[PDB]
């Protein structure tokens, strides 16, 4: 009735793509015994997980996101690294890295909740890295806080120059900002001008306590001019943070917290499992959105209807 | 032992303290019965609150949070306000002394729970209690975790306070934080070397929201220098709370902002009734205990952990 995971867990551990990709599309089959043996799967192959680079890519749309991602994976590969790009979409490109045999590209996971997906998304990373992928690289498509949440470097994307130019927030968690388009000719000054402003604002809320210092970089992911520099920024971070332990540190706070999210995924299913239940917790919701009932009248409306 | 909840209601509605103060003593009671008649007043008088302006308030321990309170809660009093201060602890006077013994004031210490989101959300309902008994200016205040995000999503304005230096060489504030920031006061701005370093940090801090925040903005963030010891700028603070109050309100920011506030607020005291369930045994406590003790050693992954305790409870 289920199909041989021990064998498909032999051959992804031994790098088989193809038991990757199988092991992906069973984690999201219709089946509870399909999902569960997955879940088992990556429990099993854990102590094999870790050995990677997990770097969270955010930016405005039109930034260059894509095409930096395209770039920056292919330059990877080309020097023998295994590139995951993992997506990340609470509504649940690349092109020349799609036909590199050497990355693996997958779009966010479906789930309930921001918190599902997210953590959805974790337990992906961990397969790919069980696969021996040692770059994964998580793109969000709120979600920059949930990336930041999944990932050891957090690089902002920004444009060189009325609207945010990234969510309020989100700018002081970089550990690097990168000012895309930085053409040859005047993108590279207007660029460079604009990370000198980055670079002040950065630089005034980061406290010299602090083991990293966020860079400001220029970079053109369509022209592919700085990115060796980026990534030799991403490997310093690794290897002083690791010194400190600050990346075990992270890594551990963000797999409690992922669990915790999958707990709250667990209680959303049982809310919208049933017709009833998801009318009678829309209603609750909609009273207190709206001030018909305090917050409180609205949860315990809530945890009756589950029995909690 | 059940206490008359209808006069309760009505005494509190017409502004008597200990009809406020035995609320919010029955909404901290071990007894189910009270909390949920608490809990029940609450919804009653909800139409009678809202009628506010709230502000939440941090700063790094020793920049001067208490002091400032007291200084502001005492202008307010004395302009006519009620002014009720409310604490958030995320492990649960004398200090603000001087705002203790005004009759127009009312301090709480932070609420227990079992998660930060239960603290927080008891908050929010002792925030609308202080409204309905005719409070107009709730001050919330971090204490003690991650309290400042919290305190920014259960107010309409994020008051930063900021020490006149850095010297010490750690975080003026939380990483994450500054942005939020609707306005950020350096504090100790005494009168001679105070208010010139206090000026001079305030300019580095300026210069950094300058470039963060956009010109569609509604709002943008001032920085200003105040004493809370000696009362300086206090005034001028206020009076740009108001003017935020007044430009929100006309884009239906504040509003809109509470909405999602109060469903934050709800889903969070659905989630400490999950965790009650979960704390409620010495048998399930610990189950639960290895599952994250696992997750967090890299014994079991995420969603073994996850599974493991929703099955403890039949999820
Ligand atoms: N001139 C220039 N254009 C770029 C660069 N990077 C991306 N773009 C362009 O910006 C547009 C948006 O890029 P895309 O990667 O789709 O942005 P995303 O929405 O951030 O994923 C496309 O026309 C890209 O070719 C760059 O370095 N220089
Ligand atoms: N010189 C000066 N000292 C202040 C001022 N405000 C607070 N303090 C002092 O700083 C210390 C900490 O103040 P407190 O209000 O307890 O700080 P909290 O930990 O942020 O609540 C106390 O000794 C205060 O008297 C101020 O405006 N000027």
């Amino acid at each position: 009735t289920l199909p041989d995971m021990d064998t498909l867990r032999e051959r992804l551990l031994a790098g088989d793509r193809a038991a990757l990709a199988r092991a992906i599309t069973l984690a999201e089959s219709r089946r509870a015994d399909h999902r569960a043996a997955v879940r088992d799967l990556i429990d099993a192959v854990l102590p094999q997980t870790g050995r990677a680079i997990r770097v969270g890519i955010t930016g405005v749309p039109g930034v260059g996101k894509s095409t930096t991602i395209d770039a920056l994976g292919s330059l990877l590969t080309a020097a023998g690294h295994k590139v995951a790009v993992l997506a990340v979409d609470p509504s649940s490109r690349m092109a020349r890295l799609a036909i590199d045999r050497n990355a693996f590209i997958r779009p966010s996971p479906s789930s309930g909740t921001l918190g599902g997906v997210a953590a959805k998304t974790r337990e992906t990373m961990l397969l790919c890295e069980a696969a021996g992928f040692d770059v994964i690289l998580v793109e969000t498509v709120q979600s920059e806080t949930a990336v930041a949440d999944l990932t050891d470097f957090f690089l902002v994307l920004m444009l060189p120059g009325e609207l945010q130019g990234i969510k309020k927030g989100i700018f002081e968690l970089a550990d690097m900002i990168a000012v895309n388009k930085a053409d040859d000719g005047d993108g590279e000054r207007r660029a460079s001008a604009a990370a000198s402003e980055y670079r002040a604002a950065l630089h005034i809320l980061t406290p010299p306590s602090a083991t990293w210092t966020p860079p400001v970089v220029t970079i053109s992911g369509l022209h592919g001019k700085g990115l060796d520099s980026l990534w030799s920024r991403i490997e310093d971070h690794r290897s002083k943070l690791t010194a400190t332990g600050e990346i075990a540190g992270k890594r551990r706070e963000q797999d409690v917290k992922w669990m915790w999210a999958l707990v709250h995924e667990r209680l959303h299913q049982r809310l919208v499992g049933s017709a009833e239940v998801r009318q009678a917790t829309a209603e609750a919701e909609r009273a207190v959105a709206g001030g018909e009932h305090s917050p409180a009248a609205g949860a315990d409306a809530i945890a009756t209807l589950i029995g909690l």
